[PDB]
């Protein structure tokens, strides 16, 4: 049902039934980025300006070495619009203060990118960080990255902070090659497959005639002109152990499932995003964490920022509670007949589906989260 287009973010609070919440205006926001944010800054000002909006509060850090190389990523700037843009948009138009936090791109190996993590955690001044970033996750456990990185993660759950991580672009297929088709062959993507993060995946979103929302199904689009195929991560890590709140989908392996939620991440359905000035419709899960981002901090905004990291709660909360979650139950993850598939429930292509953020608003103030 309903009609596949591209979507400027503020709509993103009406399709996810949050435009009654709070803004985040109460709520400090960060980004991982690898290197500056120079464009990126002046595409936000094209952005606020064009909707309207009151001027975002930016900081950038230099999370490395003052001798490293923060220049701009021309292709980063794209992900950090679609971020930056996505959350403001979702916030309801509003965030107390957005931190780039900019890892240095001549640090060897992944420690650039470990510092970044390292900097939002150490300084614990946002409360809800994204990460569009992503990488097979045999390779960062091959490396050392995934342990060194691991620890981070779990001292920002310690201290009340919550990291959302895109569950990755290539569907099941993520260590071959980033995304080629590998038959029965599944893998996941690192960060997303930490237990100290949440891991959001993605859907295609249908909206009706009057912009409201209408059916979400997997995001899949097949393959690209190089062979790679473009569809939600999802899947178990290799790895990391079953946090005990994944209990209640029973039937799975003893290792963390992901991802624990997801939002619109089809090109087809994606954001319309100022890039060096000029609008493209982008998609991925790098759009969908950026969404759960913003709507997340509104629930912060909402509760003094006194959430804690949310994954427990999540799942004792959705399993007992389905109308918290638009459940998808269409499609697939996978190529050529392979890969997971949705269902009812917790799936492998999305997790528990997309919040109702009203709705989720409420059974917070009635039991905690
Ligand atoms: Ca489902």
């Amino acid at each position: 049902a309903g009609t596949a287009k591209g979507h400027n973010p503020t709509e993103f609070p009406t399709i996810y039934d949050a435009s009654s919440a709070p803004t985040a205006a109460n709520t400090t926001v960060g980004i991982i980025t690898i290197g500056g944010v120079s464009q990126t800054l002046q595409d936000l000002q094209q952005f606020t300006s064009a909707n309207g909006l009151a001027s975002v509060n930016t900081q950038t850090i230099q999370t490395g070495s003052s001798n490293g190389d923060y220049s701009d990523d021309q292709q980063g700037q794209g992900e950090w619009d679609l971020d930056s843009q996505s959350i403001v948009g979702s916030a309801g138009g509003a965030v107390q203060q957005l931190l780039f936090y900019m890892a240095d791109q001549s640090a060897s190996g992944n420690t650039g990118l470990t510092q970044a993590f390292n900097q939002a955690v150490s300084d614990n001044v946002a409360k809800v960080i994204n990460v569009s970033l992503g990488w097979c996750e045999a390779d960062a456990n091959a490396d050392g990255t995934l342990q060194a990185e691991d620890r981070i993660f779990a001292t920002a759950a310690a201290q009340g902070q919550t990291f959302s991580v895109s569950s990755g672009d290539e569907g099941v297929y993520e260590c071959n090659n980033r995304g080629y088709p590998d038959g029965s062959t599944y893998s996941v993507s690192w960060p997303a497959s930490s237990p100290n993060v949440i891991a959001v995946g993605g859907t295609t979103l249908y909206t009706t005639s009057a912009g409201a929302y209408s059916n979400e199904t997997v995001w899949n689009e097949g393959l690209d002109s190089n062979g790679k195929l473009w569809a939600t991560g999802g899947g178990y890590s290799v790895y990391e152990s079953k946090p005990s709140w994944q209990s209640v989908v029973s039937g799975t392996p003893g290792r963390r499932l992901l991802p624990d939620i997801s939002f619109d991440a089809a090109q087809g359905t994606g954001a319309l995003i100022y890039n060096y000035g000029q609008l493209q419709q982008i998609g991925g899960t790098s759009l969908a964490s950026p969404i759960f981002v913003g709507l997340w901090a509104r629930l912060q905004s909402a509760n003094s920022n006194s959430l804690g990291f949310p994954a427990a709660s999540f799942y004792s909360a959705i399993s007992s509670t389905p109308s918290l979650v638009h459940d998808v139950k269409s499609g697939n993850n996978g190529y050529g007949g392979y890969g997971y598939n949705a269902g009812t429930g917790w799936d492998y292509p999305t997790g528990w589906g997309s919040l109702d953020i009203a709705k989720l608003s409420a059974y917070i103030r009635s039991n905690g989260f």
